[PDB]
């Protein structure tokens, strides 16, 4: 029998874990003996399993399956439905949930040493991803999962794209729901996504971590304040682009160490080529951890 081949009939629903963009994730027990002793897994499925969505979902599955790293959620297998060929992605279940909820829950009880451990781990997952020429496009604390107190993993790849052989960016022609408050200026203006725009988003993740997910301090709350809460729909994007062009930025989180703040601000460079590399960020973060320890 194939362990990566899961029969949907044996999957028992336990609880809902999240909904992002097109897919929904559920906690399920794979219980073929039907006695509640089987493994608990996370199961991602599509809410609207159209032709086009299914095609994109299958590419996402191949992306995750190709990744093997301590800080990337583990692929376990796939479910296939008879007939129209609906797909479910089976992944390891990480019991402490999303980093966003985890931090929002425990707040400052998670100290700076711990936050920088998570930062380094996120950096390393992204650096590895980049070696495969994948662009995440959706790096945010809501897409990072907590395995235990000492380890986080990048947990969703629903927007992930593979770079063309000959280009260092991927251009999205018809944008869907976009996390614009995590987007680099060139992603907003030209829909260009690259390792460097992932670095920009990583700076926003660093901001998220050091604000402890204080709601009034979220990137959407802060950017909306800066452009004016009166701005709506497409005008938000127009004014955000103008703000960023004029070096409008998220503020330093209260109590943030200057060395960490410096990293955020370097990630948020309008000049794409001047943003740091994930290889260098991992080294820099680990050095800061070493100095603190
Ligand atoms: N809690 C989780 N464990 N594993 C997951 C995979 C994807 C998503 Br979304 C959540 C989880």
């Amino acid at each position: 029998r194939d362990p990566t081949q899961f029969e949907e009939r044996h999957l028992k629903f336990l609880q809902q874990l999240g909904k992002g963009n097109f897919g929904s994730v559920e906690m399920c027990r794979y219980d073929p003996l039907q006695d509640n002793t089987g493994e608990v897994v996370a199961v991602k499925k599509l809410q609207h399993s159209t032709e086009e969505h299914l095609r994109d979902f299958e590419r996402e599955i191949e992306i995750l399956k190709s990744l093997q790293h301590d800080n990337i959620v583990k692929y376990k297998g796939v479910c296939y439905s008879a007939g129209r060929r609906n797909l479910k992605l089976i992944m390891e279940y990480l019991p402490y949930g999303s980093l966003r909820d985890y931090l929002q829950k425990h707040k400052e009880r998670i100290d700076h040493i711990k936050l920088l451990q998570y930062t380094s781990q996120i950096c390393k997952g992204m650096e590895y991803l980049g070696t495969k020429r994948y662009i995440h496009r959706d790096l945010a604390t809501r897409n990072i999962l907590v395995e235990n107190e000492n380890r986080v993993k990048i947990g969703d790849f629903g927007l992930t794209k593979v770079l063309p052989q000959d280009k260092e960016y991927y251009k999205v022609k018809e944008p869907g729901e976009s996390p614009i408050f995590w987007y680099a200026p060139e992603s907003l203006t030209e829909s260009k996504f690259s390792v460097a725009s992932d670095v920009w988003s990583f700076g926003v993740v660093l901001y998220e971590l050091f604000t402890y997910i204080e709601k009034s301090k979220s990137p959407p709350a802060e950017f909306m304040r800066m452009i004016g809460n009166d701005k709506q729909g497409q005008m938000i994007v127009f004014h955000l682009i103008e703000l960023l062009k004029n070096n409008g930025r998220l503020p330093r989180p209260d109590g943030c160490p200057d060395e960490i703040y410096m990293i955020m601000t370097e990630c948020w460079n309008n000049n794409v080529n001047q943003r740091p590399s994930f290889r260098d960020l991992a080294l820099r973060v680990d050095q800061i951890r070493d100095n603190m320890a």
